[PDB]
């Protein structure tokens, strides 16, 4: 320590620029030749200008086994702190590759779950940077348990405060199950992730497939469901993460403040002609989306998995909604396994913070498939009706179209609370399509008609016209009113001012049994 | 697993683990099928969960696979070791490969260096008595008292009241 | 070290190694423990709690630290034994520090077992005790060590008026350690133990004042000057016995209310105590014979015996239902209430309300210890805390007038305006505003000027003074036969066994310091 306090000052600066430094330049600059910012740069880009309060930039690993006790580890390989994202305080923890190649010390994942524990505390938003080849090998069991304290303390957080992971490097073993157990993964092209990696897989399976193929960013968003956005690089993720925030509140006794309200809710008739009277024909929902939110402007969460089923954040007058519309473009908008768990997932999310939801109806039943049923298309549909039944939230259904059996329950009609139901003129709402219900009640009276033909159409036409317009759904209550297409925003925009001071709620119980 | 412990869980059921877990599944079909946002319901579940939870681990228990059992950090109220119990980050030879590498590949004699390295690791992390030197588990014990430690802890903790942050609910994994 | 090849012989050497552990610093070092009179850390443990229950957690836990030698340094269970086990069937969590392992210096580690200890007796709700035999914080461990400490005083006061905490000095307690005790709500102290803030060494070379570590901090040390303890024990045996004794008054949270434990359901007259008390105000007498002749089979356990003699707090039970009983005691200083007496009645007073323990007072009180250290020692802020106390306490409260009840230190002894359910005055009850001289003093000061003040005097004693003018004011629901007494206060307690009182939402008040 120098003699002087002015000393000591200087000295304290130039101990914080080593800290700083992290693993040194040869490896930044192996960081940044292959394309990544580092652990401090993504922090300084994600947070407000200067924002950033550290924590912890001097805290040391007091592992001493297989080499520890001499290793020098820069705030072993974590950089953690509060800062703000558009004037909102959040807190935020940024892992460091170049620092033992990110492995997750015990004291790394310590200070970790004590920012985490202040998010709680405080009621902010939590942000963690991914960077890592996994808990620290050489602190064994230490590192091991540091990682119980994070997936803990991840459950904790979870519905109270939004959490969100980028993963920006790798993220190999187990480590990814506390991105797993945040709300939102936004996944670079640089990234890869998974349980197991390839190597011990082959020497495992003899399965051969590279660390791209089987954990890269693509893979995970197409084939696996597990994460949110692909982000081309650091930068965009960095935008991601801020747009995405911009529609949360900052914990789960708030509604999101309002942005950029576009109070204008004239018609459009320009929605008529949107979707098909014809029914074998498709279109994009998301056209229909665009006219109705404010600014066209839409989040699309999961864009690029269960395409048959469309989850985006947005806004009307001002206000986040989440939108869930069935993709009649896609697999004839049927919903499936995965579409299930996708719109699920959205579903208990936006009740958990207290954002309304807006459903685009246009379905026609679940996915015939001997594997729909082997992978438990049951259990799986049944989660997109629990998570419904349980939301407390302003619901608003609007159907487009087809409105099918089941798959209509699962999209959210009055008997799952609904507080407003819409029918278009194109409303098709059924407990199935007249010409399958028509050959179970009539089978016979058609058989015995000498002519069966010009009577399945009679019968069928029977039962069309008996159930399945949207005048029968309006007669018996289902829809509240059938509307004009072009009347769509202000109708739904309406009922989301009607419903803003809806006050809900369930029977006392630890939480319910949500479908596995 | 998953949904058992929440069943639990819900209706003030105990919940009593019995680990010899080497880890999760490896397959091209496990990562494609979601390993991740799946495994990922058993800590969701069992950190979630306020019954009581006694643990008692038998063999194996290693890294991510084992903290899905339960262990005291995802709040096992009682954790018991046999003394069969291996408790670990990963094996002692996994391990050993990558962080001794260099002083393997350096050393006159490779294979007895590895040996050498592989019983170290062995020795200062994966055994019984050092799971309990850290605290992971509240004793090592004789195999033969298992439902007596059990039943006491079960005991103890009947009068268990812990509570969890006010929230709807969870973002429970799909 | 390494594993056996067997399961049998593994078996074998985990009974081998627990032996080791349990042996803690060896042969030598206990047979000096024993050879000072003192019982180990398991020892005590196994006399405290019922044969075969303790159940122990962390006996191969070890510390982490490395500097300073303790890289190479083995220390059984880090210097503690914590576990649970159940006491009269009760199921209680403890720990009691082995001054055979490094002095029983804390260890982060051990203070992280005693942490961890008190969480599950919180998370349980169930009681907690510590025998604490320890040379402080353990220095080679420096702020490791200190960090400790910290977390064991914010458990204590997390766990303060959840859970009981009893705590035992069997031994050394040098430093803040002992801070832990004085957050815990007894304290019974053996007499080869030793506690206090500052030790013999530092006092002597800062000071220059030379005391030992017994006339500084020993027992009678404690509990006559200090106030710091509750009970005095020869030995470990006795403070055993005490622990338990003690804590047969209590429930195992502030969820309930104690136990009933072997009730005397008569409340037949006893004209012996219509004795007791002298009708004759310049006689004193033992209040703690009223007691006696009160409260079940006349046992109680006297909480501060020792210390504030002109005031008695003691636990004793009616109709085997646990009270608190605060009384003045005439036979010391008159039973004037002064700085000390008031602290040890407002601790009594607060424990027993965050507990459910019923509050019944003996009154007999001139007035407060007049003198100029007690005004400047702060009676007025020490006072009220006796105020705050009772006017804070919802618990029943049941109030007896014996003889003189003398302005504020009336009201301090908890009055119906201090929310008392109900108050009796005997024969010789004698309730002012301010002796009858003094007053006639003041209100005839003039019309007196001789003999005159002896009319005024007698005037002023017979018109406010008397057991009947009280209850004329309703300040004494009924003026009783002291013989009756025990039936009295027995109905009320059976009465206000329901009583459900509302206070205002707050985070807490602000209790004088
Ligand atoms: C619990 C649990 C579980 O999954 O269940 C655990 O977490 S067992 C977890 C086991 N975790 C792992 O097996 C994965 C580790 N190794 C890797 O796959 C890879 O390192 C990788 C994909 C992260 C990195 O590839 P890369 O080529 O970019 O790089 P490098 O090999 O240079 O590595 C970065 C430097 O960080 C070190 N390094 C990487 N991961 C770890 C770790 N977990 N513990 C200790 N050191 C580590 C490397 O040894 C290397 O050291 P230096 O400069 O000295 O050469
Ligand atoms: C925070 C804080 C504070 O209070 O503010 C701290 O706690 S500073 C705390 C500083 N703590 C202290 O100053 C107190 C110091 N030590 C003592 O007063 C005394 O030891 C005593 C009254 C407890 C016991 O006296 P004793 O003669 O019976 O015994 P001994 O000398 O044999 O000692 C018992 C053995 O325990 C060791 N020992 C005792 N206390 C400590 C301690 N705090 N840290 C580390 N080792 C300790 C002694 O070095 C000794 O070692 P061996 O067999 O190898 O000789
Ligand atoms: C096998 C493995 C685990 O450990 C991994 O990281 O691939
Ligand atoms: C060192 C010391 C102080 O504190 C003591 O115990 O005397």
């Amino acid at each position: 320590l120098a003699s002087t306090m002015e000393g000591r000052v200087e000295q304290l600066a130039e101990q914080r620029q080593v800290i700083e430094a992290g693993g040194g330049e040869r490896r930044v600059e192996k960081q940044h030749s292959q394309g990544k910012q580092t652990a401090r740069e993504r922090l300084n880009n994600l947070l407000d200008p200067h924002s950033f309060d550290e924590v912890g930039a001097f805290r040391k690993h007091r592992t001493t086994l297989f080499g520890m006790d001499k290793a020098v580890v820069p705030a072993d390989g974590v950089v953690t702190g509060r800062g703000t994202i558009l004037g909102r305080p959040v807190h935020a923890a940024s892992q460091d590759f170049t620092v033992m190649g990110g492995s997750a010390g015990e004291t790394q994942s310590t200070k970790v779950v004590e920012t985490m524990e202040q998010a709680l505390l405080t009621g902010t938003p939590f942000l963690f940077f991914y960077d890592s080849g996994g808990a620290r090998i050489q602190e064994g069991i230490d590192s091991l348990s540091g990682y119980g304290k994070m997936f803990f303390a991840n459950v904790k957080l979870s519905g109270v405060v939004p959490q969100i992971a980028i993963i920006a490097g790798p993220c190999a073993g187990g480590a990814s199950y506390s991105p797993a157990l945040t709300d939102f993964i936004i996944m670079t092209k640089k990234a890869h992730m998974f349980i197991t990696g390839p190597q011990v897989i082959k020497s495992v399976t003899g399965e051969d497939v590279t660390a791209d193929e089987l954990g890269g960013a693509e893979a995970h968003m197409a084939i696996s469901g597990n994460i949110h956005f692909v982000a081309e690089d650091d930068d965009a993720a960095e935008l991601i993460a801020k747009k995405l925030l911009s529609f949360l509140p900052q914990n789960n006794t708030e509604e999101a403040s309002f942005v950029n309200p576009n109070n204008d809710v004239s018609p459009n008739t320009e929605l008529r002609d949107i979707v098909p009277i014809d029914g074998k024909k498709g279109y994009d929902v998301r056209d229909v989306i665009a006219k109705i939110v404010d600014w066209g402007d839409y989040l699309e969460v999961k864009a690029g998995y269960a395409t048959n089923l469309v989850t985006a954040f947005a806004r009307v007058n001002g206000r986040s909604v989440g939108i869930v519309a069935n993709q009649p473009s896609v697999m004839s908008g049927c919903l499936d396994i995965n579409a299930s768990d996708k719109a699920a997932e959205f579903v208990n999310f936006c009740d958990s913070f207290n954002i309304p939801l807006v459903q685009l109806v246009d379905v026609p039943g679940f996915l015939p498939g001997v594997q729909q049923e082997y992978g438990g298309i049951i259990r799986h549909g049944a989660k997109m009706l629990y998570a419904y039944s349980e939301a407390t939230v302003p619901k608003i259904t609007v159907v487009l179209r087809k409105a099918y059996g089941g798959s209509y329950l699962a999209m959210c009609n009055r008997d799952l609370g609904a507080d407003a139901v819409y029918a278009w003129p194109s409303a098709e709402i059924a407990v199935m399509g007249a010409e399958g219900a028509a050959n179970v009640i009539f089978r016979k009276e058609i058989k015995a008609a000498d002519d069966p033909d010009a009577m399945r159409a009679e019968k069928i036409e029977e039962y069309q016209n008996a159930f399945n317009t949207p005048y029968v759904a309006a007669a018996r209550g289902q829809v509240d009113d059938v509307i004009d297409p072009a009347d769509t925003r202000r109708k739904i925009a309406s009922a989301l001012e009607m419903y803003a001071t809806k006050r809900q709620t369930r029977p006392a119980k630890k939480h319910g049994n949500f479908p596995c």
